[PDB]
DNA sequence: AAAGAT
DNA sequence: ATCTT
DNA sequence: AAAGAT
DNA sequence: ATCTT
C-alpha cells in the first residue's frame, strides 16, 4: 500500500544516505550546523523526493503548501477521490543519548483542528488521516572543520553534527499526547515515548474523535486548565461528569 | 577592518556561488524547498565559512551557540580583550517582487536585553557591537522537477526556489524599528524599507542608548502600551515628560 | 510540566 | 526564526 | 498593524 | 518549528 511502500521507502533511503552539507550550482559544499533548526530543515527535503515518487506510483497528486506555515508539509490525493486527501507532516527532534525517550510538537492545537480553513492547504474536513513523519538523531557538537568550505571530492570528509537518525510514519492521532508540546505556540506534544513505541503506535488516545475532543477543548493556560482537565484521565472523568 | 572585509567577503560569495541543494555523502542531491523555513537556514549555513574566514584573517576567535535557543549565531572576540565581543546574528526575509519594502524580526526584546545572561552564550555586558548579515531573495514557486533528486552532473540544472538574493551587513540598533516584529515570540521588529536604506543605515533611532532604551521598556500588549508608547514618537514624549 | 525562548 | 491575517 | 500561526 | 529553563 501507499503507508507500507511510505515506510520502507524511507527506511531504505535514510538506510543508504547520509546528508552531508548543501551544495551550490558550482559544486562549492557548505557543511552543516548541529542544531534542530538546520537538521529540521534538512530531513524535511530528504524526504521530498521519496514521497513524490511512491504517491506517484499509488497514482496520488502530491501538493505542497503554495503558502507559507499552512499545514501540511505534503498533500496527497486522487482527483477521482477529493475528499479523501491524505495529510503528511515531518516532524523531527533530537536526544543526547542513543535510544533514549524522545517527543515532538505536533502542531497547534488552535489553528485548523479548532477551524476548518485557519493554517492549512485544504479545509480539515477534506482529510481521511494525517500522517507524521517523525525523524530523531543524536546530537554531536560541530567541530572547527564545518567552517570551511569543500568540493565534491571531499564528501566523506565532511563532518555530520549527527549520528543514529531513525525516522518513522505513523498516525497523528496514535502518537499525540496529553500534555502540550509548547506554550506560547500552543501545540499538541506527543507521547514521549521510545521509538518502537512511535513505529509500533503505543499511544494513549482510544480512537482520533477522544484524540480530537481533547485538543479541542484543552484550555490555553493551566490556570484556565486546573479545573477542567490536565491530561487524559481528568479529561475522561471530565466527559464522564458531562463536560464540566 | 574586519567589519569591512566582511561586507566585501559576503557580496562576493553571494555574487559567485549560488546555493541549489543538500549533498549526500554518496554524492546524491536533494533540491531546495520554496519557504523562509528551508532558505534562512540555508543562508546561515552559507555565511559560516565566510564569517570564519574573516575573522580568522583578522586575529578573531569565532564561537557558536553551544545551546540551542541561544543568541547570537557568531561570537566573535580577540583572545587579549575576551570583554570586547562582537554578535552577528543571520536574518533572513523575503519579496514578492524584486526590491518592494522589506522587514525583518531581529530577536526578542524580553530575553537578553532585559536580563545580561538570558538566551546569550556569553552576558550581554560582554559585547561592544551587534551586528546583523541580513539576506533578502524573491520567492519563486518551486516546479514539479523539484521532486527528483539530482547527480553531480547536474548541479546546473537543478531548479532554485528563489532569484535575485541580497546581503548586508549593519548594526543591530541602525536598523531596529519601533513596532514589534512578531506578537507571541515579542521580537524587535526592524524598520520597513528597501533594500538600500538597510546596507545605508537610514534608521529612526538617534542613538544605540536609545534603541535600548525603547525596546528595553516596550510594553507586549497593545493595551499595556497604550498608556505608554507604541511608537517612536510618543516614546520621545514620554521621554521628554520625565519618563510617564 | 509550564511558559516563554530561537 | 519569521510569517500570515 | 496586533496577535497568533508554522 | 522545537527547544530550554
Ligand atoms: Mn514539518
Ligand atoms: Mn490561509
Ligand atoms: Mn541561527
Ligand atoms: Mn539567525
Ligand atoms: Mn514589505
Ligand atoms: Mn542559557
Amino acid at each position: 500500500s501507499l503507508r507500507s511502500d511510505l515506510i520502507n521507502a524511507l527506511y531504505d533511503e535514510n538506510q543508504k544516505y547520509d546528508v552531508c552539507g548543501i551544495i551550490s550550482a558550482e559544486g562549492k559544499i557548505y557543511p552543516l550546523g548541529s542544531d534542530t533548526a538546520v537538521l529540521s530543515t534538512i530531513f524535511e527535503l530528504f524526504s521530498r523526493p521519496i514521497i513524490n515518487k511512491i504517491a506517484e506510483k499509488h497514482g496520488y497528486i502530491v501538493e505542497e503548501p503554495k503558502q507559507q506555515n499552512h499545514y501540511p508539509d505534503f498533500t496527497l490525493y486522487k482527483p477521482s477521490e477529493p475528499n479523501k486527501k491524505i495529510a503528511i507532516d515531518i516532524k523531527t527532534t533530537y536526544t543526547n543519548k542513543e535510544n533514549e525517550k524522545i517527543k515532538f510538537t505536533l502542531g497547534g492545537y488552535t489553528s485548523f483542528i479548532r477551524n476548518n480553513t485557519k493554517n492549512i492547504v485544504y479545509p480539515f474536513d477534506q482529510y481521511i488521516a494525517h500522517w507524521i513523519i517523525g525523524y530523531v538523531y543524536t546530537r554531536v557538537a560541530t567541530r572547527k572543520s564545518s567552517l570551511k568550505t569543500y568540493n565534491i571530492n571531499e564528501l566523506n570528509e565532511i563532518p555530520k553534527p549527527y549520528k543514529g537518525v531513525k525516522v518513522f510514519l505513523q498516525d497523528k492521532w496514535v502518537i499525540a499526547g496529553d500534555l502540550a508540546g509548547s506554550g506560547n505556540t500552543t501545540n499538541i506534544g506527543s507521547i514521549h515515548a521510545h521509538y518502537k513505541d512511535f513505529v509500533e503506535g503505543k499511544g494513549i488516545f482510544d480512537s482520533e474523535d477522544e484524540f480530537l475532543d481533547y485538543w479541542r477543548n484543552y484550555e490555553r493556560t493551566s490556570q484556565l486548565r486546573n479545573d477542567k482537565y490536565n491530561n487524559i484521565s481528568e479529561y475522561r472523568n471530565w466527559i464522564y461528569r458531562g463536560r464540566k
